[PDB]
């Protein structure tokens, strides 16, 4: 759930999930059109990727456990959805990490109307 | 307080905080259920999260005070809380502007069996 999501984003990027990603770019705060911004984007886009391969299950609101091990996040085992919802939150976040050098607050409150346009995923 | 982000809606789509935002949709206003029916649904989903990351504070009635900066809106500065509070307002304020474009009538007065799912934040 967006819960997990959100408090694991901070402990990753130092940033809460509301501003800093809420509606970054194109893909970031849902939306689903346009050519990702720059590599932050480019993780909102593979995450909305990630859950739409689980059909089955309901991402942003089911509760899952997780816990971090030597600093790295370790998805708890739960119900086949908590299990593979969780490593969709833990690889986007991780993400995030990897490329807060290039975080632009440019693109925080992007106009969705610029994104134009489905790619595949 | 609600008088200055009202002011602020005014401002930034001309429209009047009163019906235009408070009775749209699925989360603008008080109902607060369901899943965003659409892009300007969302901009008030994702601020009533933004208030509920501020539990020491009380947005409906602190007042703030902000100005414009070449154009830009800009929290002044104060108390933690106002300064906050203030934040949450100014990016719902320029969500409603950037979404103008498919702002429908179709959504006023939604009825409450059309605001489906759980959400959480
Ligand atoms: O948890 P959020 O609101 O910061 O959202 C990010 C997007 O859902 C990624 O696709
Ligand atoms: O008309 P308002 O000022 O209550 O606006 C939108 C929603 O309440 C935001 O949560
Ligand atoms: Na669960």
């Amino acid at each position: 759930s967006l819960l997990e999501f959100g408090k694991m984003i901070l402990e990753e990027t130092g940033k809460l999930a509301i501003p800093s990603y809420s509606s970054y770019g194109c893909y970031c705060g849902w939306g689903g059109k346009g050519t990702p911004k720059d590599a932050t984007d480019r993780c909102c886009f593979v995450h909305d990727c990630c859950y739409g391969n689980l059909p089955d299950c309901n991402p942003k609101s089911d509760r899952y456990k997780y816990k971090r091990v030597n600093g790295a996040i370790v998805c708890e085992k739960g119900t086949s959805c908590e299990n593979r919802i969780c490593e969709c939150d833990k690889a986007a976040a991780i993400c995030f990490r990897q490329n807060l050098n290039t975080y632009s607050k440019k693109y925080m409150l992007y106009p969705d109307f610029l994104c134009k346009g489905e790619l595949k995923c």
